[PDB]
Protein backbone atom coordinates (compact mmCIF):
# COMPACT_ATOMS: atom_id res chain seq x y z
CA UNK A 1 0.00 0.00 0.00
CA UNK A 2 0.81 3.62 -0.53
CA UNK A 3 0.77 5.83 2.74
CA UNK A 4 -0.91 9.27 2.20
CA UNK A 5 0.17 10.96 5.62
CA UNK A 6 -2.11 13.80 6.90
CA UNK A 7 -0.78 16.03 9.42
CA UNK A 8 -3.27 17.56 11.19
CA UNK A 9 -4.16 19.83 14.84
CA UNK A 10 -6.90 18.07 15.83
CA UNK A 11 -6.56 17.13 19.54
CA UNK A 12 -9.48 16.00 22.02
CA UNK A 13 -12.27 14.07 20.99
CA UNK A 14 -12.26 15.53 17.43
CA UNK A 15 -8.93 14.18 16.82
CA UNK A 16 -10.09 10.54 17.43
CA UNK A 17 -12.78 11.28 14.87
CA UNK A 18 -9.88 12.33 11.98
CA UNK A 19 -8.11 8.86 12.95
CA UNK A 20 -11.97 7.65 12.66
CA UNK A 21 -12.24 8.71 9.52
CA UNK A 22 -8.75 7.87 8.25
CA UNK A 23 -9.50 4.49 9.19
CA UNK A 24 -13.11 4.07 7.47
CA UNK A 25 -11.18 5.43 3.83
CA UNK A 26 -8.46 2.73 5.11
CA UNK A 27 -10.66 -0.08 5.21
CA UNK A 28 -13.09 0.41 2.10
CA UNK A 29 -9.90 0.07 -0.52
CA UNK A 30 -6.50 -1.85 -0.29
CA UNK A 31 -4.22 0.65 -2.48
CA UNK A 32 -3.73 3.55 -0.34
CA UNK A 33 -2.90 3.93 3.45
CA UNK A 34 -3.91 7.64 5.28
CA UNK A 35 -2.20 7.98 8.17
CA UNK A 36 -2.98 10.94 10.31
CA UNK A 37 -0.53 12.36 12.35
CA UNK A 38 -1.02 15.01 15.16
CA UNK A 39 1.18 18.06 15.17
CA UNK A 40 0.16 20.52 17.87
CA UNK A 41 -1.46 23.12 17.44
CA UNK A 42 -2.95 24.97 14.61
CA UNK A 43 0.33 27.03 14.40
CA UNK A 44 2.51 24.22 15.61
CA UNK A 45 1.23 22.03 12.91
CA UNK A 46 1.66 24.70 9.83
CA UNK A 47 4.88 25.33 11.27
CA UNK A 48 6.06 21.57 11.16
CA UNK A 49 5.12 20.94 7.63
CA UNK A 50 6.72 24.20 6.24
CA UNK A 51 9.62 23.56 8.12
CA UNK A 52 9.58 19.36 6.55
CA UNK A 53 9.62 21.08 3.13
CA UNK A 54 12.94 21.24 2.21
CA UNK A 55 14.11 18.43 4.52
CA UNK A 56 11.63 16.13 1.96
CA UNK A 57 10.15 14.63 4.78
CA UNK A 58 6.53 16.79 4.66
CA UNK A 59 3.35 15.18 4.32
CA UNK A 60 1.32 14.65 1.60
CA UNK A 61 -2.08 16.73 3.46
CA UNK A 62 -1.42 19.43 6.45
CA UNK A 63 -4.05 21.42 8.25
CA UNK A 64 -3.98 25.21 8.23
CA UNK A 65 -6.02 27.07 9.95
CA UNK A 66 -7.93 29.96 8.70
CA UNK A 67 -5.27 32.42 10.28
CA UNK A 68 -2.35 30.68 7.96
CA UNK A 69 -4.36 30.81 4.56
CA UNK A 70 -2.75 34.25 3.10
CA UNK A 71 0.49 32.82 3.66
CA UNK A 72 -0.35 29.40 1.89
CA UNK A 73 -1.79 31.18 -0.85
CA UNK A 74 1.69 33.10 -1.13
CA UNK A 75 3.67 29.66 -0.76
CA UNK A 76 3.08 29.08 -4.85
CA UNK A 77 5.48 25.98 -5.62
CA UNK A 78 5.10 24.09 -1.94
CA UNK A 79 1.45 23.77 -3.01
CA UNK A 80 -0.62 21.34 -5.33
CA UNK A 81 -3.31 23.27 -6.15
CA UNK A 82 -6.69 20.51 -4.55
CA UNK A 83 -8.76 21.50 -8.43
CA UNK A 84 -5.27 20.40 -10.15
CA UNK A 85 -4.81 17.53 -7.87
CA UNK A 86 -8.16 16.13 -8.59
CA UNK A 87 -8.15 17.09 -12.35
CA UNK A 88 -4.95 15.27 -12.43
CA UNK A 89 -5.76 11.97 -10.68
CA UNK A 90 -9.55 11.67 -12.09
CA UNK A 91 -11.41 12.48 -9.16
CA UNK A 92 -14.23 15.39 -8.71
CA UNK A 93 -14.14 18.52 -7.35
CA UNK A 94 -16.70 21.19 -7.47
CA UNK A 95 -16.24 24.13 -5.39
CA UNK A 96 -19.75 25.60 -5.87
CA UNK A 97 -21.47 23.00 -3.43
CA UNK A 98 -19.25 24.51 -0.29
CA UNK A 99 -21.07 27.21 1.69
CA UNK A 100 -21.16 30.50 -0.08
CA UNK A 101 -18.87 31.54 3.25
CA UNK A 102 -16.51 29.10 2.70
CA UNK A 103 -15.80 29.83 -0.78
CA UNK A 104 -15.53 33.47 -0.37
CA UNK A 105 -13.30 33.40 2.47
CA UNK A 106 -10.61 30.37 0.77
CA UNK A 107 -11.41 31.30 -2.94
CA UNK A 108 -8.03 33.41 -5.25
CA UNK A 109 -9.23 36.53 -6.41
CA UNK A 110 -9.90 34.59 -9.66
CA UNK A 111 -12.13 32.07 -8.30
CA UNK A 112 -9.99 29.41 -7.36
CA UNK A 113 -10.03 26.78 -4.32
CA UNK A 114 -6.15 25.82 -3.27
CA UNK A 115 -7.32 23.97 -0.71
CA UNK A 116 -10.31 21.85 -0.20
CA UNK A 117 -12.46 22.69 3.05
CA UNK A 118 -13.10 19.99 5.64
CA UNK A 119 -13.16 21.76 9.31
CA UNK A 120 -15.04 25.05 9.22
CA UNK A 121 -16.28 27.28 12.39
CA UNK A 122 -17.84 30.19 13.71
CA UNK A 123 -17.69 31.06 17.61
CA UNK A 124 -20.99 30.79 19.24
CA UNK A 125 -23.01 31.66 23.04
CA UNK A 126 -21.80 28.44 24.82
CA UNK A 127 -24.00 28.29 28.31
CA UNK A 128 -25.24 26.35 31.42
CA UNK A 129 -28.14 26.08 30.96
CA UNK A 130 -29.09 24.40 34.52
CA UNK A 131 -26.91 26.75 36.02
CA UNK A 132 -29.13 29.62 34.72
CA UNK A 133 -32.23 28.48 35.74
CA UNK A 134 -30.67 28.26 39.32
CA UNK A 135 -29.67 31.93 38.95
CA UNK A 136 -33.17 32.69 37.18
CA UNK A 137 -31.36 34.05 34.72
CA UNK A 138 -32.21 34.41 30.70
CA UNK A 139 -30.04 33.18 27.98
CA UNK A 140 -28.64 36.52 26.93
CA UNK A 141 -28.37 38.23 23.39
CA UNK A 142 -26.75 41.47 24.25
CA UNK A 143 -23.79 42.40 25.89
CA UNK A 144 -26.15 44.06 28.66
CA UNK A 145 -27.56 41.30 29.20
CA UNK A 146 -24.66 38.97 29.27
CA UNK A 147 -23.63 41.18 32.28
CA UNK A 148 -26.42 40.88 33.75
CA UNK A 149 -26.69 37.09 33.36
CA UNK A 150 -23.21 36.98 35.11
CA UNK A 151 -24.56 38.88 37.92
CA UNK A 152 -26.98 36.45 38.54
CA UNK A 153 -24.99 33.59 38.42
CA UNK A 154 -22.21 34.73 40.73
CA UNK A 155 -25.04 35.94 43.18
CA UNK A 156 -26.12 32.02 42.87
CA UNK A 157 -22.43 30.96 43.97
CA UNK A 158 -21.39 29.97 40.39
CA UNK A 159 -17.26 30.96 40.50
CA UNK A 160 -17.70 33.11 37.33
CA UNK A 161 -20.00 34.14 34.87
CA UNK A 162 -18.84 34.39 31.56
CA UNK A 163 -15.44 33.69 29.62
CA UNK A 164 -14.36 33.17 25.85
CA UNK A 165 -11.50 31.22 24.32
CA UNK A 166 -9.99 32.22 21.02
CA UNK A 167 -9.99 35.56 22.23
CA UNK A 168 -8.99 37.33 19.06
CA UNK A 169 -10.75 34.89 16.67
CA UNK A 170 -13.81 35.65 19.44
CA UNK A 171 -13.57 39.60 20.71
CA UNK A 172 -11.52 41.30 17.79
CA UNK A 173 -12.02 39.46 14.30
CA UNK A 174 -15.89 38.23 15.10
CA UNK A 175 -16.73 40.81 17.03
CA UNK A 176 -16.00 43.19 14.15
CA UNK A 177 -17.53 41.41 11.40
CA UNK A 178 -20.55 40.78 13.91
CA UNK A 179 -21.03 44.70 14.67
CA UNK A 180 -20.17 45.51 10.65
CA UNK A 181 -16.64 47.65 11.69
CA UNK A 182 -13.82 46.61 9.70
CA UNK A 183 -10.60 44.92 10.88
CA UNK A 184 -7.84 46.15 8.67
CA UNK A 185 -8.21 48.21 5.72
CA UNK A 186 -8.26 46.29 1.82
CA UNK A 187 -11.55 44.85 2.94
CA UNK A 188 -9.69 43.14 5.53
CA UNK A 189 -6.57 42.48 3.15
CA UNK A 190 -8.63 40.40 0.26
CA UNK A 191 -7.84 43.89 -2.13
CA UNK A 192 -4.80 44.02 -1.29
CA UNK A 193 -1.09 43.45 0.63
CA UNK A 194 -0.91 47.00 1.67
CA UNK A 195 -3.37 46.75 4.04
CA UNK A 196 -3.45 48.18 7.78
CA UNK A 197 -4.86 47.17 10.44
CA UNK A 198 -8.67 49.16 12.17
CA UNK A 199 -9.33 47.19 15.05
CA UNK A 200 -8.09 49.56 17.13
CA UNK A 201 -11.08 51.52 17.13
CA UNK A 202 -13.55 52.94 19.95
CA UNK A 203 -16.15 50.07 20.05
CA UNK A 204 -13.39 47.24 20.10
CA UNK A 205 -11.84 49.00 23.29
CA UNK A 206 -14.85 50.13 25.15
CA UNK A 207 -16.01 46.36 24.98
CA UNK A 208 -12.88 45.09 25.98
CA UNK A 209 -12.86 47.58 28.71
CA UNK A 210 -15.93 46.65 29.99
CA UNK A 211 -15.25 43.10 29.95
CA UNK A 212 -11.97 43.97 31.91
CA UNK A 213 -14.11 45.94 34.37
CA UNK A 214 -16.10 42.38 34.53
CA UNK A 215 -12.69 40.85 36.96
CA UNK A 216 -13.71 42.33 39.31
CA UNK A 217 -16.86 40.01 41.30
CA UNK A 218 -15.59 37.18 39.24
CA UNK A 219 -18.46 38.15 36.39
CA UNK A 220 -15.50 37.67 34.12
CA UNK A 221 -12.56 35.07 34.52
CA UNK A 222 -9.95 35.11 31.40
CA UNK A 223 -9.23 31.29 31.60
CA UNK A 224 -6.36 31.22 28.59
CA UNK A 225 -5.06 31.29 24.77
CA UNK A 226 -7.26 29.10 22.36
CA UNK A 227 -9.22 26.24 24.29
CA UNK A 228 -6.99 26.76 27.74
CA UNK A 229 -10.65 28.08 28.77
CA UNK A 230 -12.91 25.07 27.71
CA UNK A 231 -12.92 22.94 31.60
CA UNK A 232 -13.88 26.36 33.05
CA UNK A 233 -17.07 25.63 30.93
CA UNK A 234 -17.33 21.81 31.07
CA UNK A 235 -16.81 22.11 34.58
CA UNK A 236 -19.48 24.10 35.84
CA UNK A 237 -17.07 27.03 37.14
CA UNK A 238 -18.56 29.70 34.26
CA UNK A 239 -22.08 29.60 33.40
CA UNK A 240 -21.71 31.41 29.82
CA UNK A 241 -18.45 30.59 27.35
CA UNK A 242 -17.84 32.05 23.91
CA UNK A 243 -15.81 30.24 21.55
CA UNK A 244 -16.39 27.82 18.26
CA UNK A 245 -18.94 25.52 17.72
CA UNK A 246 -15.99 23.05 17.30
CA UNK A 247 -16.42 22.63 21.03
CA UNK A 248 -19.69 20.96 20.44
CA UNK A 249 -18.49 17.14 20.64
CA UNK A 250 -15.89 17.76 23.79
CA UNK A 251 -18.83 19.59 25.59
CA UNK A 252 -21.67 17.06 25.18
CA UNK A 253 -19.28 14.52 26.02
CA UNK A 254 -17.68 16.33 29.19
CA UNK A 255 -20.63 18.28 30.59
CA UNK A 256 -22.63 17.04 33.06
CA UNK A 257 -25.24 19.87 33.11
CA UNK A 258 -27.65 21.07 30.67
CA UNK A 259 -25.95 22.78 27.93
CA UNK A 260 -26.97 25.17 25.09
CA UNK A 261 -25.40 27.53 22.15
CA UNK A 262 -27.03 30.87 20.82
CA UNK A 263 -25.98 33.50 18.42
CA UNK A 264 -22.82 35.96 19.77
CA UNK A 265 -24.15 38.74 21.91
CA UNK A 266 -24.60 42.12 20.44
CA UNK A 267 -23.48 45.32 21.57
CA UNK A 268 -26.49 47.41 21.53
CA UNK A 269 -24.01 50.52 22.07
CA UNK A 270 -22.05 49.54 18.65
CA UNK A 271 -25.17 48.25 16.62
CA UNK A 272 -28.83 48.23 16.75
CA UNK A 273 -28.79 44.52 14.97
CA UNK A 274 -25.68 41.98 14.01
CA UNK A 275 -24.51 41.62 10.60
CA UNK A 276 -22.42 38.18 10.86
CA UNK A 277 -20.13 35.92 11.65
CA UNK A 278 -16.83 34.75 10.42
CA UNK A 279 -15.04 31.82 9.39
CA UNK A 280 -12.66 29.38 11.61
CA UNK A 281 -11.19 26.11 11.35
CA UNK A 282 -8.60 24.97 8.66
CA UNK A 283 -8.63 23.53 5.29
CA UNK A 284 -6.01 20.74 3.68
CA UNK A 285 -3.38 21.71 1.69
CA UNK A 286 -1.70 19.42 -0.39
CA UNK A 287 2.11 19.97 -0.67
CA UNK A 288 4.46 19.62 -3.64
CA UNK A 289 7.22 17.32 -4.06
CA UNK A 290 5.26 14.00 -3.77
CA UNK A 291 5.06 11.15 -6.72
CA UNK A 292 1.89 9.98 -8.65
CA UNK A 293 0.48 7.25 -6.22
CA UNK A 294 0.94 9.03 -3.05
CA UNK A 295 -1.22 12.05 -4.81
CA UNK A 296 -3.33 9.76 -6.55
CA UNK A 297 -4.36 8.22 -2.71
CA UNK A 298 -4.45 11.92 -1.31
CA UNK A 299 -7.37 12.41 -4.32
CA UNK A 300 -9.51 9.58 -3.64
CA UNK A 301 -9.05 10.25 0.34
CA UNK A 302 -9.94 13.71 -0.78
CA UNK A 303 -13.10 12.05 -2.67
CA UNK A 304 -13.75 9.93 0.51
CA UNK A 305 -13.77 13.42 2.81
CA UNK A 306 -16.11 14.98 -0.52
CA UNK A 307 -19.28 12.67 0.23
CA UNK A 308 -22.19 14.44 2.05
CA UNK A 309 -22.59 11.20 4.28
CA UNK A 310 -19.00 11.75 5.88
CA UNK A 311 -19.20 15.94 6.01
CA UNK A 312 -22.45 15.22 7.76
CA UNK A 313 -20.92 13.20 9.95
CA UNK A 314 -17.88 15.59 10.82
CA UNK A 315 -20.24 18.02 11.56
CA UNK A 316 -22.85 16.12 13.68
CA UNK A 317 -20.06 14.93 15.87
CA UNK A 318 -17.43 17.93 16.08
CA UNK A 319 -19.64 21.29 15.76
CA UNK A 320 -17.74 22.23 12.97
CA UNK A 321 -20.74 23.44 10.32
CA UNK A 322 -21.70 21.17 7.57
CA UNK A 323 -19.01 22.15 5.06
CA UNK A 324 -21.48 21.89 1.90
CA UNK A 325 -24.95 22.76 1.56
CA UNK A 326 -25.76 19.04 0.60
CA UNK A 327 -24.36 17.94 4.08
CA UNK A 328 -26.70 20.58 5.85
CA UNK A 329 -29.30 19.34 3.99
CA UNK A 330 -28.68 15.73 4.95
CA UNK A 331 -28.39 16.54 8.34
CA UNK A 332 -31.78 18.44 8.49
CA UNK A 333 -33.68 15.51 6.86
CA UNK A 334 -32.15 13.09 9.58
CA UNK A 335 -33.39 15.14 11.98
CA UNK A 336 -30.25 16.40 13.27
CA UNK A 337 -31.67 19.75 14.70
CA UNK A 338 -34.39 18.63 15.96
CA UNK A 339 -32.73 16.15 17.94
CA UNK A 340 -29.73 18.23 19.01
CA UNK A 341 -31.30 21.68 19.48
CA UNK A 342 -28.85 24.39 18.41
CA UNK A 343 -26.30 23.01 16.10
CA UNK A 344 -27.08 24.76 13.62
CA UNK A 345 -26.24 28.29 15.62
CA UNK A 346 -23.04 28.78 13.44
CA UNK A 347 -24.54 27.51 9.98
CA UNK A 348 -27.08 30.59 10.83
CA UNK A 349 -24.69 32.64 11.72
CA UNK A 350 -22.12 32.50 9.08
CA UNK A 351 -25.15 33.60 6.36
CA UNK A 352 -27.16 35.71 9.11
CA UNK A 353 -27.50 38.65 6.61
CA UNK A 354 -25.64 39.41 2.78
CA UNK A 355 -22.52 40.24 4.08
CA UNK A 356 -20.00 43.06 3.52
CA UNK A 357 -16.39 43.30 2.88
CA UNK A 358 -16.68 43.83 6.88
CA UNK A 359 -17.94 40.49 7.03
CA UNK A 360 -16.30 38.41 4.85
CA UNK A 361 -13.74 37.24 6.80
CA UNK A 362 -10.06 38.03 6.83
CA UNK A 363 -6.84 37.93 4.69
CA UNK A 364 -3.60 38.45 6.34
CA UNK A 365 -0.24 37.52 5.60
CA UNK A 366 2.08 36.58 8.53
CA UNK A 367 -1.31 36.24 10.48
CA UNK A 368 0.15 33.51 12.50
CA UNK A 369 2.42 36.18 14.25
CA UNK A 370 -0.04 38.73 14.37
CA UNK A 371 -2.15 36.62 16.32
CA UNK A 372 0.36 36.34 18.87
CA UNK A 373 0.82 39.99 19.08
CA UNK A 374 -2.73 40.42 19.92
CA UNK A 375 -3.31 37.64 22.40
CA UNK A 376 -0.30 39.26 24.55
CA UNK A 377 -2.25 42.41 24.39
CA UNK A 378 -5.01 41.44 25.36
CA UNK A 379 -3.57 39.17 28.14
CA UNK A 380 -2.26 43.14 29.46
CA UNK A 381 -5.73 44.42 29.23
CA UNK A 382 -6.76 41.15 31.57
CA UNK A 383 -3.98 42.11 34.18
CA UNK A 384 -5.07 45.24 34.69
CA UNK A 385 -1.33 46.60 32.89
CA UNK A 386 -3.12 48.46 29.93
CA UNK A 387 -6.27 50.20 28.87
CA UNK A 388 -7.94 48.37 25.79
CA UNK A 389 -7.17 51.46 23.75
CA UNK A 390 -3.38 51.53 24.29
CA UNK A 391 -3.04 47.91 24.02
CA UNK A 392 -5.20 47.91 20.53
CA UNK A 393 -3.19 50.71 19.51
CA UNK A 394 0.35 48.16 20.45
CA UNK A 395 -1.48 45.57 18.42
CA UNK A 396 -2.23 47.54 15.23
CA UNK A 397 1.28 49.33 15.17
CA UNK A 398 3.15 45.66 15.90
CA UNK A 399 1.01 43.83 13.74
CA UNK A 400 1.29 46.50 10.88
CA UNK A 401 5.50 46.02 10.72
CA UNK A 402 4.49 42.17 10.26
CA UNK A 403 1.86 43.21 7.63
CA UNK A 404 4.80 45.51 5.79
CA UNK A 405 7.13 42.41 6.34
CA UNK A 406 4.96 40.41 4.39
CA UNK A 407 4.52 42.68 1.72
CA UNK A 408 7.85 43.06 1.36
CA UNK A 409 8.40 39.27 0.80
CA UNK A 410 5.36 38.94 -1.23
CA UNK A 411 6.16 40.46 -4.36
O1 LIG B 1 -12.87 26.19 15.21
P1 LIG B 1 -11.53 25.73 15.74
O2 LIG B 1 -10.98 24.53 14.99
O3 LIG B 1 -11.61 25.47 17.21
O4 LIG B 1 -10.39 26.88 15.47
C1 LIG B 1 -10.60 28.24 15.83
C2 LIG B 1 -9.48 28.98 15.09
O5 LIG B 1 -9.63 28.79 13.70
C3 LIG B 1 -9.59 30.46 15.44
O6 LIG B 1 -8.59 31.13 14.69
Amino acid sequence: ETEVQWWHAMGGANGERVNKIAEDFNATQSEYKVVPVYKGNYTETMTAAIAAFRAKEHPQIVQVFEVGTATMMAAKGAIYPVEKLMNDAGEAFDGDAFLPAVVSYYETPEGELLSMPFNSSTPVMWYNKTALDAAGASVPTTWDEVKETAQKLVDNGMDCGVSFGWQSWVMVENFSAWHNIGMGTKENGFAGFDTEFSFNNEAVAARLDGIAAMSEGNLFKYGGRRGDSLPMFTNGECGMWMNSSAYYGSIKSQAEFEFGQTMLPLDTSVADAPQNSIIGGATLWVLAGHDEEEYKGTAQFLTYLSSPEVQAWWHQETGYVPITTAAYELSKEQGFYESNPGTDTAIQQLSLNTPTPNSRGLRFGNFVQVRDVINEELEAVWAGDKSATDALNAAAERGNTLLRKFERSAK
